[PDB]
DNA sequence: CGACGCTAGCGTCG
DNA sequence: GACGCTAGCGTCG
């Protein structure tokens, strides 16, 4: 019987007015952005642009209230060593070398050079709209601001792609092979990661961080089982549509609970990696049927308190980070949102109301 | 430039 | 209400 989950999902979808209003303007601070940085004899004249995020990967929720982009320089010869046995971070050890500090090159050093042409490069079209958002620590986007029309916010990373094998801590990752076949997960292998500039502690200036921004996007597009999975000829599954809930569930938490200690520290990316595991769980597009929508959001939203319980939320990508590990995260974080998951999975779902 | 797939929005319904 | 058009944006060349 319906909750109904359809309805929730017509109001989450973005007004196609919203997104052509938000969209055009977007391209045209980024594409200007990227001509003008091409054109320089900057280090960064040979950056690629490559879109990501939620928005791109079409599951973006309300409105669209951010963008994510990256920007990706290729660089060769590349050599890297991981911090602490850290999964998540490394520093590359090693042709520009302004920003390299003691063959090794420095996030911040590199970092603060990229946001610093931004933000002057920003300066020149220079509308009262447009600005560059005052720099958070421990981030690696600089994030144009957009007051027009309305409050908007575009995230550049730096990206240093290797045409490198992926890392050790990588391997045991990625476990499509059930859901998208062996085939499919060698292909996806062989394309190139990226590095950005993100540091664990509590402080490090010079570590950078993986990036799979890239492969997401492409299973996403992709998480048909078949290949004509939710395409004109072939049955719809509602995996995307599963995702957009739980996204929304969390936002809606925070904004309509109200923000909490506890509540900040969850982000978009554990739901994202969840549904993820959820996936590899569950590799039939059967299992996924439209029709069959209510049990399965269900199932995602159980998972994730399995997970919560649990506390171990292994990277995707990388099996041995867990991103609900309790240095990473407390305890008593995990417990609140469980209950109010908690309180919400058996009433129904209101918060989305 | 130019294809096409995807998705929002809307008309028809055999 | 399920189909099935349309328009427009995103994408890889
Ligand atoms: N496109 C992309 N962006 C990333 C990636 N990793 C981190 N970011 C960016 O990092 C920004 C936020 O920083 P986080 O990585 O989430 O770290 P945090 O613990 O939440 O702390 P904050 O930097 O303050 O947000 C986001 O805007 C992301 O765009 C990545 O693999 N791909
Ligand atoms: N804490 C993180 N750790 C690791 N990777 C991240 C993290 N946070 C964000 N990313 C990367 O960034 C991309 C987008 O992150 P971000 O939260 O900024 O936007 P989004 O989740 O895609 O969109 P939305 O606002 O709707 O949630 C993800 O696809 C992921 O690859
Ligand atoms: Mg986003
Ligand atoms: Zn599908």
């Amino acid at each position: 019987g319906a909750w109904k989950l359809q309805t929730v999902l017509e109001k989450v979808r973005l007004s196609r007015h919203e997104i052509s209003e938000a969209a055009e303007v977007v391209n045209w601070v980024v594409e200007h952005l990227l001509r003008r940085l091409q054109g320089g004899e900057s280090e960064f004249k040979g950056v690629a642009l490559l879109r990501t995020g939620s928005y791109y990967e079409r599951v973006k929720i309300s409105a669209p209230n951010q963008f994510n982009v990256m920007f990706k320089l290729e660089v060769p010869r590349i050599q890297l060593e991981e911090y602490c046995n850290s999964g998540a971070h490394y520093f590359v050890k090693f042709p520009l070398e302004q920003f390299l500090e003691k063959e090794i090159l420095s996030a911040s050093k590199m970092l603060s050079k990229f946001r610093k042409i931004i933000k002057e490069e920003i300066k020149n079209i220079e509308d009262t709209g447009v600005t560059v958002e005052r720099k958070r620590r421990g981030s690696p986007a600089v994030t144009l601001l957009i007051s027009k029309p309305k409050e908007i916010s575009v995230d550049i990373i730096l990206a240093l792609e290797s045409k490198s094998s992926w890392p050790a801590s990588t391997q045991k990752g990625l476990p499509i092979s059930q859901w998208l076949g062996a085939k499919v997960k060698n292909n996806l292998k062989r394309q190139p990661f990226y590095l950005v500039p993100k540091h664990a502690k509590g402080f490090q200036e010079e570590t950078w961080r993986l990036s799979f921004s890239h492969i997401e996007k492409d299973i996403l597009k992709n998480h048909g089982q078949s290949k004509t999975c939710c395409e004109i000829d072939g049955v719809k599954c509602c995996r995307k549509e599963c995702l957009k809930l739980m996204k929304y569930l969390l936002e809606q938490l925070k904004k309509k609970f109200g923000n909490r200690r506890e509540l900040a520290k969850f982000c978009s990316y554990h739901v994202k990696t969840a549904f993820f595991h959820v996936c590899t769980q569950d590799p039939h597009d059967n299992q996924w049927h439209l029709k069959n929508l209510e049990c399965c959001f269900d199932n995602c939203v159980a998972y994730f308190l399995q997970c919560l319980k649990t506390e171990q939320l292994a990277n995707y990508f990388i099996p041995g980070v867990n991103l609900f590990s309790r240095d990473l995260i407390d305890k008593p974080s995990k417990e609140f949102l469980s209950k109010q998951i908690e309180y919400e999975r058996n009433n129904g779902f209101p918060v989305f109301w």
